[PDB]
């Protein structure tokens, strides 16, 4: 899968 990270 897909992977985001908004700090
Ligand atoms: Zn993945």
């Amino acid at each position: 899968g897909s992977n985001q990270n908004n700090f």
